[PDB]
């Protein structure tokens, strides 16, 4: 698989019937439809930066994420950063606390689409650029800190 | 003003208030608050790529636009490609007519948010890979092709 890049990620939005995000995505080119999710692919390395797009029952979308078509710029993410984040907190807290250019927007989610109520937005903040690096994992639950979490961070 | 990018628009969601978009998207570094809208500034050039920002009575964001942050891709658009379109044509038929990858996903616009209905979606079609060629334009309402035009297409 082939082709996936930023361009189409931003073309996709919520709501589009799961046929429309697979041809604006680049169909079978580009994709692969596992049922529970489709992903599409930048280039033919599984490992490398991709796509997901999940729907509701009527197979309209959802649920966006991204791994590596929009990287964090300056990962430099630690834990004297994760310290600073606490449960409950405003995105506005959060970003005072944490800089925007150590995360990724990971993944962005209308549960209840065309719905608004109960969007999940996640951030991933690796402490370095390298593939698999430890990160910190943050969700927001209609703009409130919901999920903290991290693994070997330094 | 320097500095805006596809990933600080990438971050920057509907809903959001101006503070926080104005923050992500990189403050004064890169962006002039024009009170109807803001504008973020990829360079030191007022028509060089950029994004726009609009917002509701409650301060909170409505409308995306981009200019050459992500741009059509392979731009094609002929006046025979812009006559095989018609008002009323859905998403799914316009992209059988119209090839994807020559037009560039313009604006994004939920006027009614946190209602999603009444959304729209604006396409700029290209001629050639040059800024402000010339081009077919195009609007869905609720998916649903509600303006075209196109001046000088090949």
């Amino acid at each position: 698989y082939t082709g996936f890049t930023p361009e189409r990620y931003n073309k996709i939005q919520f709501g589009m019937d799961r046929t429309l995000v697979w041809q604006l995505a680049g169909a079978d080119q580009s994709c692969s439809d596992q049922v529970e999710r489709i992903i599409c692919y930048n280039n033919p390395d599984h490992y490398g930066p991709q796509g997901h797009f999940f729907f509701n029952a009527a197979d309209k979308l959802i649920h966006k994420r991204q791994m590596e078509l929009f990287p964090a710029p300056k990962p430099t993410m630690r834990l004297a950063t994760y310290n600073k984040t606490q449960t409950g907190m405003t995105e506005a807290q959060f970003w005072a606390a944490v800089p925007s250019d150590t995360c990724s927007a990971l993944a962005e989610q209308y549960p209840n689409w065309p719905a608004t109520n109960g969007n999940l937005r996640e951030y991933v903040c690796p402490s370095k650029a390298e593939r698999f690096a430890p990160s910190a994992y943050f969700t927001f639950t209609d703009g409130k800190l919901t999920s903290r979490s991290q693994s070997q961070l330094p």
